[PDB]
């Protein structure tokens, strides 16, 4: 069971329980975006990462309190209609604010319970590519060439210097066993890990919240203020938020890796982790919203792709 997070005492975490980490409430995000949490009935603003002011242009003494009804009038009566209590946490409500001076935002909002999570981000345009993608994946005869197309797809799609598909065997360790990547670098293809390097209740969250990410892997995570959430006096749940702060274990890991910025989509096969379309880029690398729906989506047909074609062997 997790240890509790630790602005509520809780242990930092070692190599000798790399499974007890709660990921899922780290109370902080990256700092590429602002998050903001608000009660699902009245509104009101009941949490802000501290950097809001760089996104929202607001006081930050005045964005706590405020309702969603006076900060953003156009989206409050459509999330109402669209993430009421009670739907499902895999709702995901999206717009575009075009109101801030910079450039556009992209505003992506889920339910958690009582609680709605707002997530802001910079808008960026990017480069028929999911039909095409989805078509090459749906065209791979076995799962070789299944597991070649789809590191190759996504790679074309992002541009990231690697794109590995990563296989858990039963014991849990995995395997590199497909790679597209940038001229010149070496091959990560064969290199096997010990289990621990995902632990288990990283696992278990990747088979609920499809995509996951560290954008700046030397960035400082920003907190949410309050840390805990006003309405229950505990942690808020991030597991649905692109946004969360990353493990400070896996941070270090990738930075030891020369990896500036990661990216992974789960392989759910029957429930359960197959494996992981897993992406590194050498420098920070913000990939905006509408690429990682489309990276959801292929993640999704890959599961269904890997699963029919397991079906029929
Ligand atoms: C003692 C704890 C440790 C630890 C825990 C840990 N790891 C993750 C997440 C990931 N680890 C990944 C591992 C690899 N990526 C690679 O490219 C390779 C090899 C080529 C490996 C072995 C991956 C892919 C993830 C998923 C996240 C991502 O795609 O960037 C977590 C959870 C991170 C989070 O979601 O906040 C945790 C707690 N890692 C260790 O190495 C040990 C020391």
């Amino acid at each position: 069971p997790f240890f509790p997070p630790l602005y509520l005492g809780g242990p930092e975490i070692t190599t000798e329980n790399c499974e007890r980490e709660p990921i899922h409430i780290p109370g902080s995000i990256q700092p590429h975006g602002a998050l903001l949490t608000a009660d699902g009935h009245s509104g009101e603003v009941l949490q802000m990462s501290l950097n809001a002011a760089t996104f929202l242009g607001q006081e930050p003494t005045v964005l706590r309190g405020q309702t969603l009804a006076a900060l953003l009038p156009e989206q409050w009566p459509a999330l109402q209609a669209a993430l009421p209590p009670g739907c499902p946490d895999a709702l995901q409500y999206r717009a575009t604010l075009d109101w801030p001076a910079a450039g556009h935002l992209s505003l992506t909002v889920h339910r958690v319970g009582e609680l709605l999570i707002l997530e802001f981000e910079p808008t960026e345009a990017w480069d028929h590519a999911l039909r095409n993608a989805m078509s090459a994946l749906e065209s791979a005869p076995n799962l070789r060439a299944l597991a070649e197309v789809a590191t190759q797809t996504v790679r074309e799609l992002t541009g990231f210097d690697r794109v590995m598909l990563y296989k858990f065997a039963p014991d849990a360790t995995g395997e590199v066993i497909a790679e597209a990547r940038r001229e010149g670098l070496h091959a990560f293809l064969g290199h096997r890990f010990p289990a621990s390097l995902i632990p288990a209740q990283a696992r278990a969250l990747y088979t609920r919240h499809l995509l996951r990410l560290t954008a700046d892997t030397r960035a400082a995570a920003v907190p949410l203020d309050p840390v805990l959430n006003p309405q229950t006096n505990a942690p808020t749940p991030l597991g649905g938020a692109v946004l969360r702060a990353t493990s400070p274990m896996h941070m270090q890991f990738l930075r030891n890796m020369g990896v500036g910025s990661s990216l992974s989509v789960s392989v759910v096969v029957g429930g359960q982790l197959w494996g992981l379309i897993a992406c590194h880029h050498q420098t920070p690398y913000v990939l905006p919203p509408d690429l990682r729906t489309t990276l959801e989506y292929l993640g999704r047909e890959l599961s269904e792709q890997v699963q029919v074609k397991e079906a029929l062997e």
